[PDB]
């Protein structure tokens, strides 16, 4: 495992988390540190630390996380809509390095997207 | 009509032009014409899919393409230093083309929220 990060540590049930969704491979939960009404993470199991380093083999995994985060969204009752996003290193404000997908809303999100 | 009625499809049809940065047979990388950082490319699937709200559990390899397409563009376009990827949903995301894509930005530091 889940690697040495926080989320390695949540993953690994170590410290608390509100999770949304779990399965065999990957694993939903409310962020911390909130931007929206509704902001929620979607983390792979498997421990890709960033997504310039994922491969064409992880392609369906990648999916995976965006097709859970659209089923989590539509449950959390987000039927004006959403964002998702994946943070790249420094340029990207990628705070933790351990690959992770943001899906916020609840409000309006604005253009630029940062 | 294969890449749908959207102005994407146009682009995947080369109805229209655009600026293509990679084309393969399930997606197509081109540069936004109102970029919002220094680079600022879109990764679509050639399929068309409306909005990633109503994408079939069987479109999760095509959805997984576009963002390892859209790092393999990122890197050979030398974003070293990193950038952000984005895909808006309906009104609240700010969609305004109905056909799914990625959004890619860097060349600049991204700030938070992300909008
Ligand atoms: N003909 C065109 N060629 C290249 N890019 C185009 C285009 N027509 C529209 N676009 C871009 O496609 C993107 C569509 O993104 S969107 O999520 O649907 N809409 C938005 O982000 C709005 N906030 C703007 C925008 O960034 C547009 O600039």
């Amino acid at each position: 495992p889940g690697g040495d990060t926080i989320f390695g540590k949540i993953i690994r049930k170590e410290i608390p988390a509100k999770i949304i969704f779990e399965d065999d491979r990957c694993l939903a939960f409310h962020d911390i540190s909130p931007q929206a009404p509704t902001h929620f993470l979607v983390i792979p199991k498997k421990h890709i630390s960033q997504i310039s380093v994922a491969e064409d083999d992880d392609e369906s995994l990648l999916g995976h996380l965006m097709i859970v985060g659209k089923k989590c969204a539509a449950d959390l009752g987000l039927n004006k809509g959403y964002r998702m996003v994946v943070n790249e290193g420094s340029d990207g404000g990628q705070s933790v390095y351990h690959v992770h997908l943001h899906v916020l809303g609840g409000r309006q999100m604005h253009w630029p997207p940062g």
